[PDB]
């Protein structure tokens, strides 16, 4: 049958989750749509049993979508959530492969907003990558609004009744994608909420310069590549990074690495910080973005862009 969940008819693939088995979704109630995901039973990681459970714990939350339905269906296990626009790598590579300041700044505060809220209820997210950062669906309220989705490597890192924190470790695997992640993550050290925002650190960098300076090392092994990742990042000041830039986007990535593994990021401070840019370069924070401007004022395509 073509009815998984009850209420929701499945329709076209789409994909960006390894090869996990995602699709398009439409409830045949009131016919909105949705994004179904599928994994296989009886698999060597189970993962998607606790990916609902970190949708409910965040629902009513601004940017992170609704979990709907999640339940066993032949040898597969079923989760429907929202269905988003194209990923913030998506617009990238439609612009260019380089964003204005203007937008990296009007992007970057809705990021550190979103990873708060991750933050406040108690998870880290351990996966900050610009392909899990989402736009809304056309002609919507939330049509160019940033959301954050892909909660399987969230991790816990207090007692939701104590607010004590996990004790600091290292030896551990790496985890992440090597192009964004913390210095401390390099190192096999715990994560924490410091972690988060240096990789989004990262990101704004990758955003303005269109590329990071670690990008296409040769290394023969995986292991001595992420080595080699991890060392050209303690050898580059923020300041070189900064070549060229606002400097406000390297105070950020040097306060963020001098954060105590226990401490409370100044969250409204750094988004205070990346506005004042604004204020420099005499630009307002309307809401403006670069993707608003593809294919003579339209917008993004389908099969022109992708
Ligand atoms: F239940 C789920 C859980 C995750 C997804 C998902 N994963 C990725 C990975 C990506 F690189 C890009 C996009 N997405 C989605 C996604 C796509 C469209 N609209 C909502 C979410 C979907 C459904
Ligand atoms: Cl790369």
């Amino acid at each position: 049958s073509s009815v998984v969940g009850l209420h929701y008819k499945i329709g076209k693939k789409i994909g960006e989750g390894s090869f996990g088995v995602i699709f398009e979704g439409t409830n045949i109630i009131n016919g909105v749509p949705v994004a179904i995901k599928f994994e296989p039973r009886k698999t060597e990681a189970p993962q998607l049993r606790d990916e609902y459970r970190t949708y409910k714990h965040l629902q009513g939350c601004d940017g992170i979508p609704n979990a709907y339905y999640f339940g066993q269906e032949g040898l597969h296990n079923i989760l429907v959530i929202d269905l988003l626009g194209p990923s913030l790598e998506d617009l990238f590579d439609w612009c260019g492969r380089r964003f204005s300041v203007k937008t990296v700044v009007q992007v970057a505060i809705q990021m550190l907003t979103l990873v708060e809220e991750v933050h406040r209820h108690d998870l880290i997210y351990r996966d900050i990558k610009p392909d899990n950062f989402l736009i809304g669906r056309r002609g919507a309220t939330d049509e160019n609004n940033v959301h954050l989705i892909d909660f399987g490597m969230a991790k816990q890192y207090r007692d939701p009744r104590t607010k004590q924190h996990i004790p600091y470790r290292e030896k551990k695997s790496l985890s992440g994608t090597a192009r964004y992640m913390s210095i401390n993550t390099h190192l096999g050290r715990e994560q924490s909420r410091r972690d988060d925002l240096e990789a989004l650190g990262h990101v704004f960098f990758y955003f303005l310069r269109g590329q990071l300076p670690w990008q296409g090392l040769k290394a023969p092994t995986n292991k001595q590549k992420y080595e080699k990742i991890g060392d050209k990042k303690r050898t580059t000041p923020a300041v070189t990074l900064c070549d060229g830039l606002p400097q406000q986007f390297a105070e950020y990535l040097d306060s963020v690495r001098s954060l105590p593994f226990d401490a409370e990021p100044p969250y409204e401070e750094y988004r205070m910080l990346l506005l004042s840019v604004l204020d420099d370069l005499g630009q307002a924070c309307d809401g403006d973005m670069d993707w608003m401007h593809l294919n003579g004022g339209r917008g993004w395509d389908a099969t022109i862009n992708k």
